C-alpha cells in the first residue's frame, strides 16, 4: 500500500539502480565497445533493498523489450546540445510523448531507458555532474504526470518484480 | 483565490521577472561594475502581466530589505563548483535553511535573491544554459516545501504587490 508520495520518493533509488545495472549489462554485452560513463558506476546504490531489486529487474527485462525504443533514443539524441536547458527541453518532449496515450509498465521502462540514454549522451559530449539532474527529471516527471500515482494503484514499485 | 497549483505555476514567471528586473536594477546601481549575464536580459518576459508586475515589485523592494542576505550569498557562493549537482546540493541546503523556522515574504524574496545569485555565479564560472534549471529549482522547491501553499493562503502572488 505504498502511497503516491512514497512511490514518487522511491523512483530515485529505482532509477539509480536501473542505471547502474543497465550500464553493467551494457558493459557485459558490448565489452570494450560499451560507451564509457564512470558516473554510472560510482552512483549511490543499495543492492539488496527492494527498490534496488526492482531497478535491477527493470534493467534485465528492459534488455529484451526496450530494444526498439532504445535504438531510436540512441539515434534521436545524437543531435542534443549539452546544456541543462536543451537536456530538459528534450527530456520533457520525449517523456510527454511516451505517455500521451496512457501509462503501462513497458513505457515506464522506456522512460528509465530514455533517462539512461540522455544521461550517457550528455556525459559523452562533456556535461559532467548531470546524472543527478537527469534522475531529478525522471522523479519529478513521474510525480507530476501521475506515473507515481498509477504505480501506487498497481501495488507500488514492488509490483514490477513480477514482470 | 489562486489555488496552490496555480501559485506553484506562477512562480516561473515571478522568478523570471524578478531576475530580469533585479539584473536591470544592478546594472542601474553598478553600471560597468555590474556582473555581466546576458542570459538574464534575454529570458522570456511579459512585463504588463500580474506575475510580471509582482516579480518587478519583489525586485524593487528586495533592493532594500534583501541587502544583508545578499551580501552573504555573494560571499558564500564564491566557493560553489559549476556542475548541476553542486548547484542543486548548494541550492537545497541554503533554501532549506531559509525556511527551517517558517515562511514569510521577506524569506520568499530571499529565496528569489539566492536563485538570482546562484544563477549568476554559475554563469560567471562558465555553466551556460542553466538559468532555466535554477528557475526549476525555485519553482519545485516552493511547491514541495509548501511555500506555494502558504502564498495561496495569503491571497496568491498578487498579495505581494502591496509590500
Ligand atoms: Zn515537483
Amino acid at each position: 500500500s505504498a502511497s503516491e508520495e512514497q512511490v514518487a520518493q522511491d523512483t530515485e533509488e529505482v532509477f539509480r539502480s536501473y542505471v547502474f545495472y543497465r550500464h553493467q549489462q551494457e558493459q557485459e554485452a558490448e565489452g570494450v565497445a560499451a560507451p564509457a560513463d564512470p558516473e554510472m558506476v560510482t552512483l549511490p546504490l543499495q543492492p539488496s533493498s527492494t527498490m534496488g531489486q526492482v531497478g535491477r529487474q527493470l534493467a534485465i527485462i528492459g534488455d529484451d523489450i526496450n530494444r526498439r525504443y532504445d535504438s531510436e533514443f540512441q539515434t534521436m539524441l545524437q543531435h542534443l546540445q549539452p546544456t541543462a536547458e536543451n537536456a530538459y527541453e528534450y527530456f520533457t518532449k520525449i517523456a510527454t510523448s511516451l505517455f500521451e496515450s496512457g501509462i503501462n509498465w513497458g513505457r515506464v521502462v522506456a522512460l528509465l531507458g530514455f533517462g539512461y540514454r540522455l544521461a550517457l549522451h550528455v556525459y559523452q559530449h562533456g556535461l559532467t555532474g548531470f546524472l543527478g539532474q537527469v534522475t531529478r527529471f525522471v522523479v519529478d516527471f513521474m510525480l507530476h504526470h501521475c506515473i507515481a500515482r498509477w504505480i501506487a494503484q498497481r501495488g507500488g514499485w514492488v509490483a514490477a518484480l513480477n514482470l
